[PDB]
């Protein structure tokens, strides 16, 4: 006879998890909340920067259990970062829901282990859609909310009343560190694709356009007469870029995604960076006040990801990736006085093969860095040659 | 099959805007929020302490659209301050609702652009209700909420679940600026007066009663053998005011007004302060443990509002009003380093015409400073004389 | 047709109270919050942190009344304090509910007069349950909420939505004092035991069962190879003690009491101490991964409270309690510079009568204190003899 909550919790709570943390880059801990995705994988979520630079990664359960987890793929553009749990059993996935779908109007709860103080849940609704701006670089399309959140709260979920998940705790907005009632978290389907690409690639595989554009705010509705007080304007396409060859005119504006009206460029631009390359799409412009319909597909671009310190953990030096396929992972440039190259380290490489145990890509590898010989044998090759480099 | 509030807010809203400021007094910038009254009009209202020396003030829509506004009536003792739109073309009023049959435990909304964040809707219920205090001197008897508020929700919305209007989000307690959960807004009822009072003559026409007094709390009615620990005690009636008249003693206390019991004086303070002269309305007393019904009409006074610079912009000196009937502005009251003054500007004079353009109102008048004459020809009167002034 | 509170509400914030204090240990001015348990009697109650030291307290409802009101019993250990109403007239208990069989999800309303602001009520939900620690010594099994909570609401109410009580506002947490939307309230069921104590002895008579133990977590479940990775480990029984003769041994874990499942150690500390000496219960065992059942009572101890300060009033010195049956009070420990004792006081000594007035517990000498004497006639006796002590 008493409306509640409760009933469901009971039934999504586990599916949380309380992140501790100790890392380096001076010896430091932090803490955060996490998210069950997988099941059976043990596939847990959280804001990267909870998790940025980890040495040591331990997950707390709703039921009291600790697990150890390892890092699975680093993406601190939209700060999201999947990590796996070591031997998972008699584990809690949670549905997601369709953040698409959402309105402002609606109610929401977020849980999450703020301040460490555990199993932390609180309410509210959803105070607004597609906000952006905190730092423009990033791709941000938050869900703003005035559930109650905090340090802690960090990768932590908030769900609709059915349990079902729309998007992650990241970050709130407050002077001296405290919630005044604004909360923000990304979207879920944006988390989904960041999400299974990792799953995959261990990586981000950053598909774009090649367009440059700007808010289309009123003042300019009025100089370019057009009817859109908002949305994204095309200030130049790209040459040779699926905007130029999809056909699309510097000056037009984009009004729609896969059918999604569009706030604004900021949501559009975190909306599609969150695209896996190749990824197909439909959008609708308005180039001289008619309406347009094209298809399109992400192609490449020229990214920055996974370090020589994100692996390594202590190696400073050259930035690292895959390589063609399975084809063991390159080193993307060295500096000057940075330790790897001062271990015989030069860009260019193409580390094919370690202890006696081949290299495909930065998995394989971080994986034979798990087993942390006291040694390493280094099986790369420069030019047309075959070497090996060491360490300790 | 999910309880939400998205559909009417759908619905709602749209007769809300984000407030854009600039002014001077230094050149300053701000913003607060504001809430469509009139949809054919485009009768906006917010805050008087949001538009308050007002140079150039923009309205942004819930949907993107940028308006021009002008003044139309401040009244910085309550705090409200009606404003209208520069071409009003497709808009969106609000119902409001009686703020009177309000409860303590019902809930409500806020929707705002707080700290300049777009449309922000946040959700609460009525943490009580006729409070006051905070400023003794202006007339408050505010809603008080747990909804989340804070500077950008001035002038906001506070609405009921069937998105009618209550109340406007004011001021918040707050050390370090920020929302513990507790915000105030003036009920519905108190603006709804204030309002369609400036919409007829762009000021405020204070009655008063003609009395003193001071809150009846527990021990004073002790002193005077009365039976309420709540209420409003007559100190001392003034003779030949609409309370002489009627017919009440000093040392009598009300306790309802038109059948609205009376938490305090302050809100009986308010409450009528808000009404305009000649209003009618029925009191319950209550001498020597009897009580008593009794009728009465607001009278005159001698009140102050609208300056030589709320419509000078810049020209400081004397105070300005209207008078008689359309018998155009007269002159308050000169300073003496002022420059207004030092135009030719006298106390008494009679401002009658402009620039070939009668004046029979202060709208007359800001109307004929619309136009901007770059050189100002006043068409006064000292005395029973006939002249001019000017400017540039 | 609009869901609400206020019909409840209408019904139970009588059953509140708004408490304001004037005390000295130096001149000081409180206030906080205190709940009618009692219609007839006028039983309030109220963080003990609100009224300690005080001199001058005095009641205000919610209809404006105001009372003079009396210690009655203070717990520092777990922050309650009952005090009662000097004339009691027509007054609003208050139902309470079972704050064992609540659940995270439910929602909870917190009302109280936060910086003395009258009948104050906001919402929230259960944010979490058993939550302990901030104060480590003190018996604290907290509810946490994200309702609004700040400095008044303290001893406020906390209530399910029929308008029954579950806990009583205690303290919050805040950097900056100011609620980020974590507050905490000590559930019903312990406040009732407490409660019911001092009722009939104005003090607190603390059970223990004679243990040592702390937090299993999951790390010591796998050194201690059990399953259950919360829950409160047996460090090491006392002799003699209830457990010993329960037959419990060092290296067991608890895992329920009365059937009630148990967070952890805190908790269960907390819940005992709580509870009166001889007071029957049943626990869950588990030792060498074998569940147990055992019985049990709560024996003696050796505590503290009640001070020659908290009856005096400015007459520091010896600790003081009651004795034996209806014996009269015996001073537990004079110091050295202290005026008690200035006035011929010392230990082991034995309080008898008073102004002709035979004292058999704290209550008939606080009550003849409260006759105010000028002069002060003590009839105590020291070993096997007679005498009495003077004040003015
Ligand atoms: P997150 O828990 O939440 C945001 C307000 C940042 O904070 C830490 C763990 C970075
Ligand atoms: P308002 O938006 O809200 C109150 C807390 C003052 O604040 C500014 C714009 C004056
Ligand atoms: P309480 O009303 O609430 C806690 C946050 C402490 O605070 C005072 C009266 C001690």
């Amino acid at each position: 006879q008493m409306p509640s909550l409760a009933p469901m919790l009971e039934k999504v709570m586990p599916s949380v998890v309380s992140i501790n943390v100790e890392g380096s880059t001076q010896k430091f801990m932090a803490l955060g909340s996490g998210v069950i995705i997988d099941a059976d994988k043990g596939y847990v979520v959280t804001n990267n920067h909870v998790v940025d630079n980890a040495t040591v990664i331990k997950v707390q359960l709703s039921d009291g259990r600790k697990f150890d987890a390892k890092m699975v793929g680093k993406d601190p553009r939209s700060d999201i970062a999947l990590i796996q749990i070591q031997n998972p059993k008699n584990l809690t996935a949670i549905k997601m829901a369709d953040s698409d779908a959402l309105r402002v109007g609606d109610y929401t709860v977020a849980i999450g282990n703020p301040f460490g103080l555990g199993e932390t849940v609180t309410s509210g609704i959803v105070s607004a859609l597609g906000r952006s701006g905190l730092n423009a670089e990033n791709y941000e399309n938050f869900i703003q909310t005035d559930a109650a959140i905090n340090r802690g709260n960090s990768g932590g979920a908030l769900v609709n009343l059915n349990g079902e998940l729309i998007g992650i705790n990241t970050a709130i907005l407050a002077p001296d560190g405290g919630n005044i009632g604004i909360g923000f978290a990304i979207p879920s389907n944006m988390v989904k694709n960041l999400t299974s690409q990792m799953v995959e690639y261990g990586q981000v595989k950053r598909g774009e356009l090649g367009i440059m554009g700007t808010e289309l705010n009123s003042e300019l509705a009025k100089a370019m007469k057009v009817d859109a007080q908002r949305g994204a304007f095309v200030s130049q396409v790209l040459p040779n870029s699926s905007a130029a060859k999809a056909g699309i005119k510097a000056g037009d504006v984009i009004t729609s995604l896969n059918g999604k009206p569009i706030s604004s460029f900021a949501a559009l631009r975190a909306q599609v960076g969150t695209m896996p390359v190749g990824s197909k799409l439909t959008l609708g412009l308005l180039r001289d006040g008619k309406q347009v319909n094209v298809n399109l597909e992400l192609q490449q671009s020229s990214q920055n990801q996974v370090d020589s310190s994100s692996i390594f953990n202590g190696i400073e030096g050259a930035e690292m990736s895959n390589k063609g396929k399975d084809q063991g992972v390159v080193v993307n440039n060295v500096k000057t006085g940075t330790p790897a190259a001062q271990i015989g380290l030069k860009k260019g490489d193409v580390i094919i093969g370690a202890n006696q145990q081949a290299v495909k890509n930065i998995a394989e590898l971080r994986k034979v860095l798990d087993s942390k010989p006291s040694v390493l044998a280094l099986n790369i090759q420069r030019g047309d040659s075959t070497i090996y480099l060491l360490m300790q």
